[PDB]
This record gives C-alpha cells, sequence and structure tokens, in this order.
C-alpha cells in the first residue's frame, strides 16, 4: 500500500461521509452522529475539532480521522477513525494512527494519545492493541436505542 496523507478538504467530504455503512459503524466512529450520515454532519465535526486528516493511495482518499480532544504539552485523543469499505484490514487504519501520534508530538508536543473504542468493536480493540495502547477504564455509555455500552478507555505514550 502506497500511501499518503494531507489535511481534509471540502472536496473530500462526500467520499469520506460514504465510509461508515451502518449504524454501528457510524456510532463507532462518531457517536454524536444520526443515521444517515452526511457531509453536513462531517463538516460540523471537523470545524469543531483539530487535525482533520485523509489518507491517500492511488488517487483515492481511503481513511479520515482527527481530534475531539487536545492539550497542549499532554495529550490529543483520537477520532472519527473512518475507512473505506474496500481497503479495510489493508493497513489504512494503522497508517493514518501512526501519521496522528506524529501529528500530535510535533505540533501539539503530545506525550500520550488516548483512544476510546466501543466494547463491540473487536477489530479496533485488538489494531489499537497491536499498536501499543493499553486498556485504562471501562465507561457505561449509550447508543441509540438507549442500549448500555461499554467504552473501553485506551491510552498510549508517544516518542
Ligand atoms: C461526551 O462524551 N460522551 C461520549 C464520548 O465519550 N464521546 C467521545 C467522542 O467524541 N468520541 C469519538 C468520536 O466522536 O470521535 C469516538 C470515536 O473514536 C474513534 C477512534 O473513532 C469514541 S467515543 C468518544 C459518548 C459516547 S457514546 C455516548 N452516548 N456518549
Amino acid at each position: 500500500m502506497q500511501l499518503s496523507h494531507r489535511p481534509a478538504e471540502t472536496g473530500d467530504l462526500e467520499t469520506v461521509a460514504g465510509f461508515p455503512q451502518d449504524r454501528d459503524e457510524l456510532f463507532y466512529c462518531y457517536p454524536k452522529a444520526i443515521w444517515p450520515f452526511s457531509v453536513a454532519q462531517l463538516a460540523a465535526a471537523i470545524a469543531e475539532r483539530r487535525g482533520s486528516t485523509v489518507a491517500v493511495h492511488d488517487g483515492q482518499v481511503l481513511g479520515f480521522a482527527n481530534f475531539y480532544q487536545w492539550q497542549h504539552g499532554d495529550f490529543c485523543a483520537l477520532g472519527n477513525m473512518m475507512v473505506a469499505p474496500a481497503a479495510r484490514g489493508l493497513g489504512v487504519a494503522r497508517y493514518l494512527i501512526g501519521v496522528m501520534e506524529n501529528l500530535a508530538r510535533e505540533q501539539y508536543k503530545a506525550r500520550l494519545m488516548k483512544i476510546s473504542c466501543f466494547n463491540a468493536n473487536a477489530a479496533g480493540l485488538l489494531l489499537y492493541t497491536q499498536l501499543g495502547y493499553q486498556p485504562r477504564a471501562i465507561a457505561e455509555r449509550h447508543d441509540p436505542d438507549g442500549r448500555r455500552v461499554a467504552l473501553i478507555q485506551m491510552d498510549k505514550p508517544l516518542e
């Protein structure tokens, strides 16, 4: 995979908004959103966050991520981690997570990256573990049907 990255642009919105394939996927990556996802919801997120970044391979936008919390000299918290359905398991998330770790270190002088992953997302839990994130706490949250879910709060020192 010959991946590159750059800040997200207006022209990328419609592509990225296409990535979540069902309510579960949308909830795992953006729990405040409402299905169906839309460019307007994505742009709202981008406006209130920092670091929105796309990953590109062979002229295609295949991944997106940003920070929903950032604290200079401290930590950032990774959000909106989305991958195109034709590129799942090919290393795009792993790549973009590395890019975002660098951006957190270099631009925000972060010592830590935080990632919160919902219990049902096994693939995410195992990816973040492979990348060196450790579980720190479990929080009770609710899904769109009002059912209780467990949010696993993980972190990793940067360097
Ligand atoms: C105010 O806090 N309430 C939360 C909560 O922790 N939201 C946070 C947020 O924004 N996150 C994103 C996010 O929107 O980016 C992701 C997605 O993480 C990745 C790695 O894609 C995982 S949950 C976290 C919450 C969650 S469910 C619920 N009923 N409340």
